[PDB]
């Protein structure tokens, strides 16, 4: 698949963009990055699944300072429904 982009579920308090893109940066690469302001969540797509696995594992039972981050799977970014593979 040439393009692709898994939707990351981000759960948090005072979050910023800078700072979810570092927590997502270094995971991997970023094709479209979403913050939600009403709902506390901030959306990440991945170009590949292996990419939201180590942020979404990694990111998910962290605690910042005094808060904490719940990472799920989101159902957006139909396009290439995240990327390929065995599912």
């Amino acid at each position: 698949a040439p393009r692709k982009g898994n939707t990351l579920y981000v759960y948090g308090e005072d979050m910023t963009p800078t700072l979810l893109r570092g927590a997502f940066s270094p995971f991997g690469n970023i094709i479209d990055l979403s913050m939600d302001p009403p709902r506390n969540c901030a959306f990440v797509t991945y170009e590949k699944m292996e990419s939201a696995d180590q942020a979404v594992a990694e990111l998910n039972g962290t605690q910042v300072e005094s808060v904490q981050l719940k990472v799920n799977i989101a159902r957006k970014q139909p396009m290439l429904d995240a990327a390929t593979g065995k599912s």
